[PDB]
Order: C-alpha cells, then structure tokens, then sequence
C-alpha cells in the first residue's frame, strides 16, 4: 500500500509510486527520473498514463518497453494542464532527465516535489521565484551536517588531472570507470575528452546512453572496446579480481589499469580533502573512490529550504526510523528559527 509521502492531496496524482499495483483514485502517475528505486514496478504491461520528461520517456520506451500510448513527455519550464491541474517540470540537477514538479492545486495551495535533487543557487532564479510554496516534498538523502563533499567541478578537475598524468607517463595504461545506473556521465566523458579517446562500453550501456539527448554523443562513445582507452564496466566489477580479469581480455594491449569508482558520500570526507585522496593499489591496478554526488550536501539543502521558506516539509528519504525522522525535524526547526519564517 502506497505511503502518504507519495500522494498529492487534492489531486488524483502520485509521484514515483509504481510498485503498489493500481492505486485507488490515481488518474496520472508522475515519474521524477529513471532510477530503479523510483520506477520499481513499471514494465511493458502498464496501462495508466505516465507523466515525465522527454528523456525519462525515451528510457521507458526503449529500456522498459512501456507502450508509446501511455508515455506523456512534458517540456521543462512550461506551464502545462494535466487532468485540469496546472503543473510545471523543473530541472532537478540530478541525473539526465530528472525533474522537480510544481503543482498548482485547484484550492490555491502550491506544492513542490523535488524528486531526487542537488540544490543549487541557480534554482533561486527559476519559476520558483514567482510565488509562494505551501508544501515541500524534500530529498533528504544527506540531511545531517556530517555530509560534506566538494563541488562537481572540483571532483572532475581531480579526475581529469589524475588520468592525464598517468597515461602521459605510461601510454600503455588503461582507464576504467564503474557505472550501475544513469547519472555521473561527466566522470567518464571528461576523462575521455582529455585523453583524445571515445569511451567504450557494452551494447546495453550504449543503448542507454543513446536515450539521453547528449549533444554530439556519436562523437564520444562506442561499442568497439579495442579502439578506446577509457572503458566502462559494471560497478560490481570495480575490484582487483574484476579488473585483472578485464586486462587479460585486452590481449596484451595494456600493462596497467587506473580505475574510478564514483561513490556517494563516504566517511573519508570528514577528515580528508579531495586534493589528498589516494587509491587502493595491488600490483599494476589502482582504484580511486571519488565523491561525485548528485544529491544536495547538508549546506546546499539548508540554503535552498531557507530561501524557499515553505510552510510545511515532508521528507521523502530516511523516513523508515524514528530516530531519522526526529533528527530531520530538529534541523527543519533550527533552519526556520534562524531564518524567521
Ligand atoms: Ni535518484
């Protein structure tokens, strides 16, 4: 049965609620982005209307085989009527195709559902500036002050410099990057660009990337492993065993692997600077864990919420324990008392 935080009061709408069967009263199912916890339950046998971005729509059709007739893509930054309710989709600065959804209820209440997001100051000059928000359905993944990590720009700078240095010293070194979902494409694309290479990957991952509307993508990726010195592999293969096995497969073309594991937050963040990160090494294999986040840091989240000044906050992440829920409620009250709303 569908939890309260996936229901939109005063509508027949749900958000990211496809694993509960037919939801009584739901006339339109919104999907914020193509991550499996959020789409869990959709398949080619779904027959209710699905509203989403163009990109999410490409992925539902090609990867999940949902039928065309039930896919409803909406452009971003555009007032749209759905089943007689005005809605707007906003870029969530998460993975490709990810949105936030603004709902303008028939009684005058305005609701923002963030989906998954990485808050940014640029959101303060979107259509959110223009009117008041009563209720906020908030991605609270990292809602605790221990959660620090650097900017995406700093992390990409570290990766580009690390890779270019290693391959310029040893032209026979291979770079490998792990992936298990869409998102974080900048990691492998920025590294391949500095090396003057395409990125090689499986047929299944190539297909996924072809759904994402990335400009000039045909110039950046390929299924021909041999021609490429940046390879993508499943995240589960990013360990000494998996990589050894992969190097065997390249037929004596390379004698060193340098590998990247983009993680979310890891406790090494509370002591160390990005500059000072060191790999795990065994032999001719080095693995770097880099903190490339597509969710808000605690400070970014706090800034956003203090700017928006919502009347009520409903968390959508970390909701399963009493201790989590109580901790999040304490920070919302500090923020409100500090800012005066
Ligand atoms: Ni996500």
């Amino acid at each position: 049965t569908c939890p309260f935080y996936k229901k939109i009061p005063g509508t027949g709408f749900t958000v990211d609620a496809f694993q509960y069967g037919v939801v009584e009263g739901c006339t339109a199912y919104f999907l914020t982005h193509f991550h499996s916890d959020h789409y869990a339950g959709l398949s080619k046998h779904f027959t209710f209307p699905v509203y989403c971005s163009e990109i999410t729509g490409n992925l539902l059709k090609n990867k999940l085989h949902v039928q065309e007739q039930y896919i409803h893509p909406l452009p971003l930054d555009t007032e749209c009527i759905v089943n007689g309710v005005k809605v707007v989709l906003l870029d969530a600065n998460h993975c490709p195709g990810a949105v936030m959804i603004l709902f303008y209820l028939p009684n005058g209440t305005v609701i923002l559902h963030t989906g998954d997001f990485r808050a940014d100051p640029s959101m303060e000059r979107s259509l959110l500036a223009d009117q008041k928000v009563h209720m906020l359905y908030l991605d609270t993944t990292y809602c605790s002050p221990e959660y620090t990590f650097p900017s995406q720009q700093e992390v990409i700078r570290f990766a580009i410099n690390t890779a270019f240095e290693a391959v310029t010293l040893n032209p026979h070194a291979l770079v490998v990057c792990g992936t298990y979902s869409i998102g974080k494409e900048k990691v492998f694309l920025a590294i391949a660009d500095v090396l003057g290479s395409k990125v090689g990957m499986s047929q299944e991952k190539y297909k996924t990337l072809q759904c994402l509307n990335i400009p000039e993508i045909n110039s950046l990726i390929t299924t021909d492993m041999c021609s490429s010195l940046v390879h993508l592999l499943p995240m589960m293969q990013i360990n000494f065993k998996g990589l050894q096995s992969h190097l065997k497969k390249c037929g004596g073309k390379y004698n060193q692997i340098l590998a990247f594991r983009p993680t979310g937050w890891t406790h090494s963040n509370k002591f160390t600077r990005i500059a000072d990160v060191i790999p795990q090494t065994k032999g001719n294999i080095s693995i770097y864990g880099i903190p490339y986040s597509e969710h808000s840091s605690y400070l970014e989240m706090k800034r956003f919420v203090q700017w928006l000044k919502p009347q009520k906050i409903i968390p959508t992440v970390n909701v399963g324990t009493w201790k989590s829920r109580s901790t999040m409620e304490k920070y919302f009250r500090e923020w409100k008392l500090e800012a005066g709303y």
